[PDB]
């Protein structure tokens, strides 16, 4: 064959992405990191597809975990391996030690075991092998050079029987050395290591391709959750700049303000509105998911500050009923405290509560709420996810931020996302004669002319209502005006 | 002889700047890195150059990999070396284990090693020669003793053959020893480091030639990345300070801009457009491109922020149809997130796609966006390098900043890059009863006159209009004047 | 000189000053440094100082390196080894193994070789000695405890014999042991630092004298390069502060500042140009520079920022013309990116640029450029160094620096050098009438009384044109008055 490397799909979500294709064929990849990363599920997973999607039967050597276990255990992602193993295929080489035994006995099955294999290989048609904790077979009593030749050895043979393989391997430190004997990493074609990094009481997994011997990927780590269907990898960097985008125009909920922004909300965009504490963010969010409501079409409000009894509460006190929205299935309400998961679980959520309910407009209650603890860059990294899929999706997205001091903001943003919106609302409090009023402003829209004045708006049982600049004022914007 | 010590040149773009004219001949370089870092490639690179540019016959040793696999991967890149082994014009000389491994071998191996590369080199009168994994040799139970005599042994005899080799070995921290032994480094007389660092689960591929005993060559780490054609490093600090200037003059887009800095743009200059979100940047760049095509020349958008079809709604909804643009292939839209590479990526796609299409014309939409994340002095080593390429290469550009505060801001640029750049624009929004306006500043040209005054200006369906100065104010800077 | 020890100078370039006089007589020195850090350069360089200088033959012992390579090195440095050789001025003891060998032999050859040392001593009437690499002898199979005697004993020896010694030793940490075993630090009378640090992808050498029984030396790291002449050393803290001074004046290529300096700048003096991009600081360089020429005296421009073109294309807009400048042999322009070397480089080549022409003033467009990435502690430490350099060379300098705020920088340098300076030039911008205009102030000079004012000046073709200050106004620092 004079041509590129070929590689085969592992159908694992977002790992295809970044392996620009896959695995490649007829070599072994290895995949290591620390206890409980994810390596298993993740061979395991490798096989299941390969079944599934192409009919290509596997075989899975195990040399620690029990069959019975390693079948339990895929059940979690309601994985019937006992089935597959019945229609021959799937077949569990079990290579696991039993309570009792002798020694001495280093590469003897090394050698045993490379035909094991290559029977269960040539009886079942294997195409797709995975090794599990290849390290414990060594982890008898070897050094860096015994562990090196048994491992080529083995990966040779493997090569020799055009088996595209998965080898597992196991490390003690996340950043430390590749590989328990740090002699694997020269040894494998492909290099693949699962982190869980803690940082902060928080758990971050991520998976990156270190090598492919012959062809490209992506670089560097990618987030990914272990969820009840499995590894799920978001290659956020992989995302093309190619959402689609129309003239066609919404309702923002207020009139007054659909004027200002001259004529409506456009469809295809993302919207941001800041302003301190009690400006009134809350409202327009409430307000904007009820318009949606009222032309029969589905909305999220994704709240992380207020409680679901509260928002009703709330709500209702501003008129808006948002008990027959949620009735009449037209308004989805979710609610979950930012500390109870990290950015990565977080968008994914996001995105399932979006496929499970076709949303036409989404709209999350303080980003900056999601901003807390996090790093800005892990953050951003965030707001883009979720930024993007909406925008390719055709969904209006409306995202809230709560700046951390009232009057007097410098900068529209704290976390800086400004430069990644369609449209900004600035909401801001104006002390004019010893009294805290507000003001509405659109501040940009990329696509339409909207209105430059800053409004005085005020908030009642009917919502709010937005009236007239301060033409007879200086700095307003500062939040301490001087009339003239 | 009775001079310095030659080089030969490796042909791999940029490397021969770093070391000062390439390989010093008759010696042996080590090239160590950690897995997948490139020292194979550069290996085969270095001989395969060697064939293809002098003529110069090459043998290549394994220890690990199969000689089908070196050939096989090489295609990666479009490298045909099963057709060099024809024309024997390459020897790859397999010196890997067989799967049935056999005791003691390290000495008949050395002699005997020495005796079929001596023999090769001489049947093919080879030039070149380089070592894929030396490490793995003596990777059977050695001491660091015991390696520093084998390597002293295997260097001395290539030197006394007079073969110009090239050693790869393997590392294990990205910043500890430079090789496995902490001994490799003080038997070579040449020493290159690869180095893959992580950082921010981004990874940067860096080179860096510690010593080459004899002669000269750049200090420190530099920048690189294996693409389709290998290899490809950026030595940065080796571009010189010796850029072509003209007084010749170009318009941007915008007839009164262009009477504001006297006349116009000039040809060879960097401008920069600096301001908050939504002052209109975005437009100036536009109306930049389409002033390029209108006179028939091509331009390409580097878009960092907006989606190719947003670029094109809000560009149509200022008029000028940038749809045309394209067809007339006078101007190329490229689009990407700044997320999806590191810096060096871009700056080489920036590059490429500049001779694959032989701009006039360029801008960047936000250098700001690019500057997330990454730090301030891997973003100005960015800068100065899409910069002075375009200096060097007789190409307009335009470069947008979006200062992360509004009204304000006491720094043109956060990043500080103001200094590098010839003609700043500066946009800024202004506070007048109670209304948000704008007002474009010509803040310097240095081979001009440029207007210094501080005009407003309004935008509309046909694009930006530069109305007058506010001369009845004061601190207009600031965002917040006081009339008088 | 007060010391009570006899020392013997090595005429490196710096080293003397450092250790108060060379290196201590009939005693060993150990120079130890991580790979490529100049060991041998140093010891080589010993003796052939040694020869070339006071006619003291040298017996050079290498473990390693081959004698013909040692000698084809030299030539890097135009030494001719081999020709010092033949006069038998210069001995070059192999004691590197063969590429055939054995094992076991670090001990009797301990005694062979103070044997063989010494006929060559004698042989050659030797006073001076350096042993290269003596690490490697017992780097066969010892211990810390096995490496203390044999170098004690070697050590002892060479003292009874009277010689002046110098070894090298091989470290793997920048900043760890001092040596492989950590042992040879105590053993040795006097200890040598080499190190090249990385720290940001640059590489910083520097050397440092840890001790010296006997006398006192400079203590610290000091930063030095290896050039075609070997190594160089800069001891920026052995500069006195004994600069010459004089009232003598000369003009700044201004009439008007100069009337403003109370007559012209001094000749002995330090004039430093501060103000954000735009103020024009680069256009009062040029100015001083064509004034040296026009007065027909030499002038090196150094300038960081812009290229060598533009350079020209901008003087020539300002009127005076910078080709016939060049031609007339009265001004020379360097120009190079802060980024293609470390500040030590940079020094080193302005020193040398100077001794090349003898400048009779020199100014450096932006040393706010050189401060890009380096720390504060390391600029300072270059600033000092030109700063110094000049003035004890009688030579006028005019520095540039360029504020990152334009409009209400409340320090003269974010840098903080005003105080190195003797005098200060500040330029800045003026927000009148929604315009904005220039302002020139003389801050401070030492030695004379020079004009308060802040006077507006305009730029044109012609060049700076010094009007009147802004006696009406109120807040003109700020850089937005108020019209009182
Ligand atoms: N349905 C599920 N939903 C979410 N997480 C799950 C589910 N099932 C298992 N997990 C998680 O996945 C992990 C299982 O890891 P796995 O057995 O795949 O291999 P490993 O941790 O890489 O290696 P080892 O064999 O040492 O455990 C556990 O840490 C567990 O918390
Ligand atoms: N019934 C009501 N009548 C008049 N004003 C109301 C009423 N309910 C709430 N408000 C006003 O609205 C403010 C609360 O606004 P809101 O819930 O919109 O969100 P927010 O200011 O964006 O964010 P946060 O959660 O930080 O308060 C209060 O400060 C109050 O002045
Ligand atoms: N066409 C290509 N485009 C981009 N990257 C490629 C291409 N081909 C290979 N690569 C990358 O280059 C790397 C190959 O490294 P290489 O085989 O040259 O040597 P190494 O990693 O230094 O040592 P080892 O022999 O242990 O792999 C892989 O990490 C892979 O991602
Ligand atoms: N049809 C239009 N009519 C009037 N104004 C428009 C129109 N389209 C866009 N605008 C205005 O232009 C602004 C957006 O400007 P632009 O796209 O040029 O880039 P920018 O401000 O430099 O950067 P950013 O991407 O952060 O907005 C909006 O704030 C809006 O007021
Ligand atoms: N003419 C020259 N100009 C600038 N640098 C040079 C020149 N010649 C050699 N060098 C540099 O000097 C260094 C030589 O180091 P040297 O041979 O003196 O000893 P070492 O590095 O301390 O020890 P080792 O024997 O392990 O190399 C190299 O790192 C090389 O880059
Ligand atoms: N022919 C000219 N006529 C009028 N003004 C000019 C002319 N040439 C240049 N200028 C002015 O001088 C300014 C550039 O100044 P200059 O080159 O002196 O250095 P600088 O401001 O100190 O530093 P920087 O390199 O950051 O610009 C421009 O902003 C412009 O207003
Ligand atoms: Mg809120
Ligand atoms: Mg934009
Ligand atoms: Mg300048």
């Amino acid at each position: 064959e004079h041509q590129a490397i070929a590689k085969m799909r592992t159908m694992i979500e977002g790992f295809d992405d970044i392996s620009h294709g896959g695995l490649p064929i007829g070599r072994s990849t290895l995949v290591s990191g620390t206890s409980g990363t994810g390596k298993t599920l993740f061979s395991i997973q490798f096989l299941y597809n390969g079944i599934i999607e192409f009919d290509e039967p596997g075989v899975f050597v195990t040399f620690e975990e029990t069959p019975q276990d390693i079948i339990k255990n895929a059940r979690s992602f309601g994985w019937d391996l006992a089935k597959l193993v019945d229609e021959g295929k799937l077949f569990i080489l079990d290579a696991s030690p039993d309570p009792e035994g002798q020694e001495v006995v280093g590469g003897f099955d090394l050698s045993a075991l490379i035909e094991r294999i290559n029977y269960a290989i040539q009886k079942y048609r294997a195409r797709r092998v995975s090794i599990d904790s290849v390290t414990s077979v060594f982890q008898q009593y070897d050094a860096s050079s015994v562990v090196r030749r048994e491992l080529f050895r083995l990966v040779a043979r493997l090569k020799q029987i055009g088996a595209t393989t998965v080898m597992t391997t196991e490390r003690i430190e996340e950043y430390g050395p590749i590989a328990r004997y740090g002699v694997e990493e020269f040894v494998s074609d492909n290099v693949v290591i699962l982190r869980n990094v803690l940082e902060g009481e928080r758990r971050r997994r991520t998976l990156e391709i270190l090598k492919l011997r012959g062809t490209s990927h992506m670089k560097g780590e990618y987030p990914f959750t272990i969820t009840d269907h499995g590894i799920n990898i978001f290659p956020l960097g992989a995302m093309r700049l190619t959402q689609r985008s129309s003239n066609v125009r919404v309702s923002s909920g207020v009139v007054r303000l659909d004027e200002m922004c001259g004529g409506g909300f456009f469809k295809d965009s993302i919207i941001l509105a800041t302003g301190a504490t009690g400006t009134g963010k809350t409202l327009l969010v409430s307000r904007f998911v009820e318009n949606a409501c009222a032309n029969k079409e589905r909305a999220i409000l994704f709240a992380y500050e207020e409680s679901r009894a509260q928002l009703l509460r709330n709500a209702y006190s501003w008129g808006m009923d948002f008990e027959e929205m949620e009735r009449q299935n037209l308004l989805k309400i979710v609610c979950a405290y930012p500390e109870s998961a990290g950015l990565e679980d977080h968008l994914q959520i996001i995105k399932s509560e979006i496929n499970d309910f076709k949303p036409a407009r989404i709209a999350i209650d303080s980003l900056s709420a999601l901003a807390r603890g996090v790093s800005n860059n892990a953050f951003r990294q965030f707001v883009i996810g979720v930024t993007g899929y909406a925008k390719q999706e055709e969904i209006t997205g409306l995202f809230t931020n709560t700046s951390d001091q009232f009057m007097g903001a410098h900068s529209i943003t704290d976390s800086h996302i400004s430069t990644i919106t369609d449209t900004i609302i600035l909401l801001q409090y104006v002390e004019i004669r010893g009294e805290m009023s507000r003001a509405i402003n659109v501040f940009k829209m990329r696509g339409s002319w909207h209105d430059k004045a800053i409004r005085e708006f005020m908030i009642s049982d009917k919502g709010p209502d937005i009236k007239d600049s301060f033409r007879n004022f200086e700095r307003i914007i500062s939040g301490s005006p001087t009339r003239i």
